[PDB]
């Protein structure tokens, strides 16, 4: 905080304050071999308890709740303890050259403790990180509609956090996704489509050959009238298909809208006149046939 | 322990009394090279004598049994023998080089081993540290019921541990899942849903196409009027589908309440009321069909 | 042993013994340079004697046959080989700057040898940490019946090492587990359920639709007055599915016990009354069905 | 910025002043020991304030909404306090010879804080490098056509990024890959296709095979005299399979053309002629055939 | 060998006695700086020419044809020179400060050399490793009949090596098994099985379902009183299953022998006295079964 | 270039005369300390100017556009900010101990950069690497066609690069593989075949049974005098399989031709002619049967 910065300044400039009165000292007439370290010990011990004192204004800050009343007794006395622990040996393992006659023994020491405490927490790092990426340079917004071909993250965005992001499905459920999937899969964004596509096959029966090239003129004739389907995108109607029993038409165009309700009601609609389209002219869909030889 | 810390104190203070002593003799009329390698090596003895007697303690502590009652007893000594060449060897590393003239040596087989230590204790590691995020930032609640895309934990929380989560299924089966896995995969909450969602198909024989258009039309104006239906969700009635043997309706909305029994009630009486339309109109559900050409 | 520590103890008072007389003679008058690398090479070789002894006592302990009898001449011989070698190794590394001037090869050396070891050695020590972590805490006990939706593990634990499970399968056979996957999936404990669940589907022919309803109350009748089902668990009778060539109706319910015997004649008893059920109401079971259109 | 590289030149040449000046006094009359020490940690200040003036100027650039505006008010506060621990962290890592007395353990501590730094950040590196890659090197354009086999990125390639690829699929919605996908994958590019391939499979009765051979050399026939068809590429016309209820022929050629209606359109205009071929010759096509033996 | 271990302890003496004479001159009368190199220099240089002797020795020992003889003059020449690089660039690491001037970069060069060729030989010390564990603790012996769900090696072992395992498969077909699949993956042992398993399914048509009781109990009653059935393991017949065209009858026992030819022997035996029974009652066995609607 | 050549030459002789100049100015009389730092800073200003002009050279080289006028002009003004700073960053690390008052600190930082960095970019690395391999020792020549069992990379080599490898597919399509993909999966090479393999199935009704060995012979006898049948191959025709609705006669041969228009015409002949020898002995094709039990 503001009075926590205020003190550490003081505690550097007392710092600085005993470095030249020890260099002071030692010019005029030292006592002791220099008597500098007792001064560093001092200011590091100050030091130490300023910093710790930060630390609990901060653990007695806002928050309060978030250790003390929030979680458990059991669970926060152990988490304290962990956090005692390990501020500990941070601060045992950072300035510890006055009392290590070793030196460089606690130091390997702390060097590999540090490695494999990396090593292990590389996934909750891994996801800290693709939340600052997200919160930098992101493919959605929220409220937008995403979902991927790599997992099953299908919904609508509703938070980012930093650590998850929090989608809404299409069934009302919430859903929550760690930041770093975000990092090495392909994300999709239908919520920016800007129009929805019509795709079907019609299936002819075999003997209706003979018709077949004209119903699709008539096929294409009636995609070309339609006041909901876009004029300026693909429009293809083709016998392209050998099927097992039916010979396929191909039918893919687009639709001007991109809401779902019209979208659906167009789908019906061309549906309806396909069908009638395809009974006017004498022939009929196909079901799955066989041929039986009977003893 | 309080007194265990109030030795630790006491031999902190007999160390600077030592080395202020050294210090003093150096000055005045040093005997021997120092003679500080003597009073450094009895510190460090002191020291090492009050963390063992710390440690018996704690485990002569309330556990007890948690080593001594509750394991076997050629497991108890195994573990007793494991942890005592663990903490002896620890004490050898950080603490060696009155009796190292290696110092280089020695300290690199410590770092290597350190090392090998760590990439074989990953996962535990790992374990350990989901654990704690769990206990600071976690998706669900105690009772909440959970499921996930990528693996198979369906079922409702019971409870969170340090390593493991234990989780009733729906058979009343016990659970436990690695904490590990709630930082890398998705998880869903359906405990927390705020509405049930009814989808199905009606499929209708191929010559009912004719009616099929005023068939919606009804099975949507009873979506409309069921008071267990959400008017304020999505509520979409179409034909949408050519299948094999039927032309498919797709039917979907929600439900008001999120409860089991409820939900599957309205689904049964949704379900009734849509095959008492459909055979009120003269059409008919459509059973797989084909064509067969006999000899 | 406890004659080993003995010697280790007499040879580390010789050691202080041989120091202190070298600082003595080099204050009073100092022999070749300080002719102390001559009583710690002397030193350095009765403790690596003692060492070997002490190891060839373990070796030519109460385990005797575990190297020597045990296993085949040539490959006792083959094992004798290589942990001479890797005691040698280990003797060289960890003391040798008297006769080392080389020292930073030498220590890179067995740095990076130590670290090729180590990643080699990655699995088992892996599975020794697995089995300690299962020592202290374990999600099963010998005699439970486990298994898991991640492998296949299925069985009844009969016995817990240091390196792998060793569990009775349901066909009288024994599997091993390695530890470390106890570290990395999901376990479930079907030996400590609470109840056993009844699950089943009925499917009525599609012309039974007017008397479902009737049918599925009776149902839910029998299923309150069975002695033999737990009342204060689900119990959901519903019709939810439209199948291929049926109605469905789902039947979802627990039973007061957990044993096999009579788990499975309460399902045969409740399976009996449904039929009877079923067949009195005048409704039947349905067959897969289909539509023929012959030409 | 010039002015930022305009008061750096001039804060070097202060520093190398200050070093002369250091210098020339030691060489004269020193003063306290060298006093060296001060002008240095002034010079570093001033560097230190410099670049921190230069990051302030950045921040506040033509940029500015990027971080102040464009981003939430609390999210923006907690990006800046991120930056700024950072900031302070490296200067303080990089250099404090001057206030750290113990210099090996702050060293150790930063080295191994990077470490864990780098494997965290992994995946986002990957991506930069991987598109750093792209624009040197990279095997597609904007406007191409690609897919790949391996994964689903099929669509027309719409933006080249630093970090990820938009791309247009082909129902207009749009798609955000990693730039690291591409250096792992195979990437096929349609877009820069020479010609199409129509392959097809004609199934005939088994009681037809009497016909087959002259029927395989009339298609031929036609597939030589099409306008269409590439006759500079592979044609090949052949029986080649027992069908389980029909003989297959295979039929695989080239169209002249690449675009996609006209290609369709050949193709609709082949599969005709093959049809009018082969109900020409007396064949017919073939259902899927069974034989029933009836009691 | 005897005779290269005797002449490294005279090499060995001869160096201690070099440096004693080195120490007396450098006491008595000092020549050139201290003409330490000279000796130390000569001494490695006998101590290299001795390990090159006993490696030509072991070489030329009673393998002899390992390398000389067995491979092909080419592949014999490049392993020899392989080999022989690789002697000579370990005796140039470890020590080589005389020749050395720069010391540092040719242990760096050393240390991250043996840094990739560890990270590449990192299969093949693990393949090493877990023949050692093999060796020490296995789950398995010579003759058993091992499998595994997790992988395909099936058969009964043969041989067991340093590197590999010989499994004879049920085919008489030699399969080399890597030994450190054996650290990762479950292993079932059927070799030490106790009971073989007797499991089946009985399909009764649906309108014999008033005597599937009866029928059941008629089964039991046979089973208590065949004398190849072990009457103390596991053994249940019920009706648990509603199959499409079927009602299913579970029978589950276990065998008192565990050979393959008397236990299917009691398996047929079983079967034809269920179809008796079967038979006997008026029921009968149910094919697939599908209900047909005419037009 | 070799005007930068001499031109580093020029320095190096400067370089090397200040150091001469710097030695004999301290030998006969030392101005300031030695004096040696600025001829040394110079010397070191001087080749980075150097090293500076002869990469702008090679920028403003006969490439030019391959960075200024290729690029868009944001895209390479990118591009050459990251390329100055990495190479401002270099020039930095590489020399700076005159400048570095802390020498140790930058050390570690750039280390751990360049750890990350390298960590970073492994793929394109790896990519590099495997093509200097293929360059040296490659399976496949261009004009080749080749197949993985393991991926999709059919086709025909068409150019191989320094990243990836070019590879024109079977319907004209250009296809782009990683070069790393080269070095762990197994490569085919079907353009190096010798000899193109007929295999096929003859199946034949139950009731045949009394014919099939005859007819073996006589299909066995047509293979022998086949012109286009290779007989230093296997040839083999065997009745070796009971299939569910028929009797299997396997045929396996080979064809003299590799070439596919002769290889599909031999087909096609030996397959009429083995329709003809099978209807010539009065035996026939078998449909898929079954048997019909009516009620």
């Amino acid at each position: 905080f503001l009075f926590h910065a205020v003190q550490f300044l003081i505690y550097t400039i007392i710092i600085s304050a005993v470095g030249s009165i020890i260099n002071y000292v030692i010019e005029n007439y030292k006592l002791k071999f220099i008597t500098p370290g007792v001064i560093d010990f001092i200011c590091t011990s100050l030091i130490a308890v300023i910093l710790t004192i930060k630390l609990f204004l901060l653990i007695n800050q806002f928050e309060k709740q978030q250790i003390k009343k929030g979680r458990d007794i059991t669970s926060a006395r152990i988490m304290s303890r962990i956090i005692k622990i390990t501020i500990i040996v941070v601060l045992v393992l950072l300035y510890g050259e006055h009392f290590g006659m070793s030196l460089s023994g606690l130091l390997t020491f702390g060097g590999i403790g540090g490695l494999v405490v990396g090593m292990a927490g590389k996934d909750i790092l891994s996801n800290f990180f693709s939340g600052i990426m997200l919160y930098f340079d992101r493919p959605f917004s929220i409220g937008d509609w995403i979902r991927s071909p790599d997992r099953n993250i299908e919904g609508t965005v509703a938070e980012i956090g930093w650590r998850i992001t929090k989608i809404t499905t299409f069934d009302n459920r919430p859903l929550y996704v760690p930041n770093s999937l975000f990092s090495s899969i392909s994300v999709e964004n239908p919520g920016r489509m800007t129009n929805r596509r019509i795709t079907t096959t019609i299936g002819l029966r075999y003997e209706d050959a003979a018709k077949v090239g004209v119903i699709v003129e008539a096929v294409r004739e009636m995609l070309k009238n339609h006041p909901a389907i876009d004029q300026r995108q693909t429009l293809l109607v083709y016998f392209n298909q050998f099927a097992d029993s039916s010979l396929n038409i191909m039918v893919y165009c687009f639709t001007k809208t991109t809401v779902w309700a019209e979208w659906l009601a167009a789908q019906q609609d061309v549906y309806l006149k396909i069908i009638d389209i395809v009974q006017s002219h004498g022939a009929d869909f196909a079901f799955p046939s066989q041929t039986l030889y009977m003893d």
